[PDB]
C-alpha cells in the first residue's frame, strides 16, 4: 500500500468526500495524489494513470455514470462504477479496473470508503 | 411508449432476468427485440449504433465488464446503475443508450424498476446543447 499511488479528483459537490476518502486511503498507508476540484476532472484523473504517474484514479461524481461513461472512453481506462464491496472485487479480480467512479449524490460515505477499501486491496487474477 | 424499439441481450447466466425484463417492457407497450444469449455486448450494442433499437438493455454478472466494453464503442452510452435515480440521470443528464444490469447483484423488481425509469426518462438535450466546449 505503501507502494500503491492513488490519485483522487472530483466534482465541486464531491469535494468534503472525496477529501474523506483520501484520509481513509492515506490513514490505511496509500499515497495519495489529490488532483483537486473542478469534462474538467475526467482526463485530469485519467491521464495520471496512462502517463504512469499514479496506479489507480478515484473519481468522484454526482452519480458516477457521466464520468464513467466519460472515462471509459479514454485508451487504456478501465473504469469500474460500483454501488457494492462486491462489485469493486469483481471489478479487480475480473476486470483489472484502474479507475473507480463513485456517486457522492448516490452513496453514502461509508459505503464508499468500503468500496474504495475493497478495490484498493484486491488483486487483478 | 408504443413507439419505441429495446433490444435486450445478456450472458449465460443471465437469460432468466433478461426474459423477466422482456416481459416487463412488452406489457407497458414497448417494442421489444431479443438478441439472445463478449458477444452479446457487441450484439446489443449494434442493434444501437445501427439505427435498428433506440437503446439496449445488457443483462450480465456485475455489469462491470459489459459497460466498460460498451462504453468503448463509438456512438454507445452505457450506464450501469443500482437505483432509479441512477437511471432517470443516465437518461436525463448522460444521454445513456445502453443499460447494464448485474443478474448478480441486483434483485429481479429492482432490476425492473430501473429499467422502467430507463425506458421512460427522456435526455435533457437543451441544457447540454448550448454549453460551451474547451
Amino acid at each position: 500500500p505503501g507502494s500503491m499511488k492513488v490519485a483522487f479528483a472530483s466534482d465541486h459537490g464531491g469535494r468534503d468526500l472525496r477529501m474523506f476518502l483520501q484520509q481513509r486511503a492515506s490513514a490505511h498507508g496509500y499515497e495519495v495524489m489529490d488532483l483537486g476540484t473542478e469534462p474538467d476532472f475526467a482526463k485530469i484523473g485519467c491521464e495520471a494513470v496512462t502517463s504512469g504517474r499514479a496506479d489507480c484514479c478515484i473519481l468522484v461524481c454526482g452519480t458516477g455514470i457521466g464520468i464513467s461513461i466519460a472515462a471509459n472512453k479514454m485508451k487504456g481506462i478501465r473504469c469500474a462504477l460500483c454501488s457494492t464491496e462486491y462489485d469493486a472485487e469483481m471489478a479487480r479480480k475480473h476486470n483489472n479496473a484502474n479507475a473507480l467512479a463513485l456517486g457522492g449524490r448516490t452513496t453514502g460515505p461509508e459505503v464508499a470508503a468500503s468500496i474504495l477499501s475493497r478495490f484498493l486491496s484486491t488483486n487483478f487474477e
